[PDB]
């Protein structure tokens, strides 16, 4: 028993973190692979007058993106109407690498935490769905000024902390797709994934609130 007491709450410190990270990478990989939102943006944004593309033309670039960027896509990348340079597809290959050690770090922290969670949940002990949405609330709160004041300098930021080369920065000539990615969807897409991780930290409080007036 003081054991079981260590044991169970070292197990509710290792479950709490690895469900503040799994709500970031599922957010994460639903805006990023949801194709919901940019559509809505091409109108919204008027991207056929920026990149003088077509609505269809934009379409496909992005469907064609979108689905080279899966981890189950071996293929290279070729856009359908854009053409690009080793650098763009040196960085496409960056954000790709990117997206899968996330996902493959998302499938140890969700399983982690599912079955250590059900274990300390059916022990009566809901301890870690408290520390969990304090802990996935925090990246909102931190992060909803730095998006809504000064996304153009934190995108620089994000950049240069996620990438080890120049080839973020799209020379349109050489990259004409540049033109229809808009910085005002980058920071719509960042505040959708920060509303899907609020999203996650209330319903994760839901949840705990729910199951402690249940022993009471
Ligand atoms: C079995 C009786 C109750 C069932 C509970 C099973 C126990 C699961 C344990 C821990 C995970 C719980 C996570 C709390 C809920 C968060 C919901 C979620 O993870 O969704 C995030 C969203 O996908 C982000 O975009
Ligand atoms: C029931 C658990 C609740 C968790 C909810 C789903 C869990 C699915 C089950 C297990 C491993 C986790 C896999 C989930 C990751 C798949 C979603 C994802 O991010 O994949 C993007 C995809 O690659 C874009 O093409
Ligand atoms: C994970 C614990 C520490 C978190 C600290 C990081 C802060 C990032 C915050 C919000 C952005 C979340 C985005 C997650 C990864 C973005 C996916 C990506 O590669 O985007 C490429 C970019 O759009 C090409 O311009
Ligand atoms: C009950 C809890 C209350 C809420 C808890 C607070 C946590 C933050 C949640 C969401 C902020 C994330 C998105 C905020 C960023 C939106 C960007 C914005 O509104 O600014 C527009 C932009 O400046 C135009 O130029
Ligand atoms: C500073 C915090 C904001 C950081 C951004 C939030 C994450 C955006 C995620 C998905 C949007 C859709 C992305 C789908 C793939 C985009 C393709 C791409 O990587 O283009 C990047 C551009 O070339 C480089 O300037
Ligand atoms: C009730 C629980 C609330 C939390 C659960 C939320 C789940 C869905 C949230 C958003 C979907 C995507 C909407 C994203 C819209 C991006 C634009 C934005 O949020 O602010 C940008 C601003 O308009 C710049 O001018």
């Amino acid at each position: 028993l003081y054991f079981q007491g260590h044991m169970d709450r070292l197990i509710t410190l290792v479950v709490s973190y690895s469900i503040a990270f799994s709500i970031f990478a599922l957010a994460t990989m639903a805006v990023v692979y949801g194709k919901w939102l940019y559509y809505f943006e091409i109108d919204f944004l008027n991207i056929p007058d920026l990149a003088d593309m077509t609505k269809d033309e934009i379409k496909r670039n992005y469907d064609v993106l979108i689905t080279y960027l899966s981890p189950f896509y071996d293929g290279a990348l070729h856009l359908p109407t854009l053409d690009m340079s080793t650098n763009g597809r040196i960085h496409f290959v960056d954000v790709k690498n990117i997206l899968v050690k996330i996902q493959y770090v998302m499938y140890a922290t969700i399983m982690i935490a599912v079955i250590g969670g059900i274990y300390l949940l059916k022990k009566k002990n809901e301890k870690f769905l408290l520390h969990g949405s304090i802990l996935t609330i925090i990246f909102p709160i931190a992060l909803m000024l730095p998006i809504a004041i000064n996304f153009e300098k934190s995108f620089v930021l994000f950049h240069k902390l996620l990438f080890s080369n120049d080839y973020w920065v799209f020379d349109p000539e050489k990259d004409p797709i540049i033109l229809m990615l808009p910085e005002e969807f980058f920071m719509h897409a960042a505040c959708a994934i920060l509303l899907f991780i609020l999203g996650g930290s209330i319903l994760c409080y839901s949840l705990y609130r729910y199951l402690v007036k249940k022993k009471r």
